[PDB]
């Protein structure tokens, strides 16, 4: 896609810190950028939309290549259009924002400069941040995660992408999403079908696959952390139902793990660890620490464990024990993942696509930091905070993931009832293991 000039693009500033062993930290002058799919996209030299609602203008966009030549991405009004504000080290995302139109959610990337994403290298490090999830109900997800995107959003690779990381291009994840309008400097107009329950979304013939480390998928009820390996760690375009993932008919038939190896304390058998009034109390802000432990204690070792700590009211809180017979420990390891998928009777494509070693291979490439807020038009967020699948018995291991009602989270309802919902991410720190909090 091309660059529109009607609205200048100015990235809100957000600082984060780099820490050294011993706990000293240096402040980095980061900036954030909204993902290209949220943007106005119009004919070059005109105001005519290339895409409106959930359908393309097939005169401007008769095929994927012509569409990319003829269609320009615009700059964003972060606060007024998108409900996005930042100050100091804090980023706030609001759910619904009404201007001339009604915007729902957002997805932001951390930038190193105005044309380059910050490439985090997490092996043998910890990532730590503070969050306020107190205004997130059932059905919403404030996600903070990492994906193996290209640092320039694909500009050097794809000359027909003139916009790049400045306009939030190049997204990919472990669902191999087919709902993206531009992938690899081509539109996705070919094969495009509108969503049956999302007035703003649809899916095309192309998807964008890469490995994904879900540090944080959460609301006030439940949270989960989840590595998703792929056969290739970096961005790849896929075609058709062969993509696999949530957007295709056979979830498990592609090159990425769409389920991941998850640790949700509630799902792992402790109903009183995370939530309102719980050990980790969602009514207030708390710190989330995530460690990526390697086999040899260096950044070139193989990923072997993912550990989680929380800090709240100055108390360091280790992750809760998994309580199911045969599925113990409080971290993600290969042995956990094998044992968990077996007990829960889930298909283990985690191992098939490389397990933790494959996730570590993605981490070694460098990864982009994503902060988002969304509702779930495929599964109503029930997989995070309710029984899933909703037909199953809540006494079966793996079924119950939080206390939300099985009828919660319908997007029409979520959009109507919680337009005011918001999340606040702040105080990001990255450094050697133990360096970012009162360890260990
Ligand atoms: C839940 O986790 C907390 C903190 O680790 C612990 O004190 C409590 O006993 C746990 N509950 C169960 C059922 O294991
Ligand atoms: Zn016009
Ligand atoms: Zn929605």
């Amino acid at each position: 896609q091309q660059v529109g000039t009607s609205q200048a693009e100015v990235h809100p500033s957000m600082t984060w810190q780099s820490c050294t062993a011993g706990g000293s930290c240096t402040t980095n002058n980061g900036k954030v950028v909204i993902d290209a799919n949220w943007r106005w996209v119009h004919k070059v030299g005109d105001y005519t939309n290339c895409y409106t609602g959930n359908t393309w203008d097939t005169t401007i966009c008769p095929d994927d290549a012509t569409c990319a030549s003829n269609c320009a991405l615009e700059g964003a009004n972060y606060e007024s259009t998108y409900g996005v504000t930042a100050s100091g080290n804090s980023l706030r995302l609001n759910f619904v924002t009404t201007s001339q139109q009604k915007n729902i959610g957002s997805r932001l990337y951390m930038m190193k400069d105005d044309s380059t994403y910050e490439m985090f290298k997490l092996l043998n490090q910890e990532f730590t941040f503070d969050v306020d999830v107190s205004n997130l109900p059932c059905g919403l997800n404030g996600a903070l995660y990492f994906v193996a995107m290209d640092a320039d959003g694909g500009m050097s690779k794809y000359p027909t992408n003139k916009a790049g990381a400045k306009y939030g291009t190049g997204y990919c994840d472990s669902q191999c999403p087919r709902d993206l309008k531009f992938i690899n400097g081509q539109a996705n107009v070919e094969g495009w079908q509108p969503s049956s329950n999302d007035a703003n979304a649809g899916t095309g013939n192309h998807g964008s696959c890469c490995a994904e480390m879900d540090i944080w998928e959460a609301n006030s009820i439940s949270t989960a952390f989840t590595p998703h390996p792929c056969d290739t760690p970096g961005q790849v375009m896929c075609t058709g139902d062969a993509c696999g993932g949530t957007y295709s008919s056979d979830r498990y038939g592609g090159t990425c793990d769409p389920d991941g190896c998850d640790f949700n304390s509630f799902r792992q058998g402790n109903k009183t660890f995370y939530g309102p009034g719980m050990t980790v109390d969602t009514k207030s802000k708390f710190t989330v620490v995530t460690q990526f432990i390697t086999d040899d204690g260096t950044s070139s070792g193989t990923l072997k464990e993912i550990k989680r700590f929380y800090v709240q009211n100055g108390k360091v809180i280790p992750n809760s024990e998994s309580t199911w017979t045969g599925v113990s420990g409080n971290s993600i390891t290969t042995e956990y993942c094998t044992a968990q998928k077996s007990l829960f009777q889930d298909q283990n494509v985690f191992e098939k696509h490389g397990g933790l070693e494959g996730m570590g291979a993605a981490l070694a490439q460098g990864m982009v930091l994503v902060m988002s807020l969304w509702d779930d038009h495929s599964a109503n967020m029930l997989w995070l905070d309710s029984n899933y699948p909703t037909t199953a018995s809540s006494t079966t291991p793996g079924v119950a993931r939080g206390t939300c009602d099985i009828s919660s989270g319908v997007p029409a309802d979520v959009e109507a009832n919680h337009p005011d919902a918001y999340v606040v991410y702040s105080n990001i720190k990255v450094g050697p293991i133990g360096s970012t909090f009162n360890s260990g």
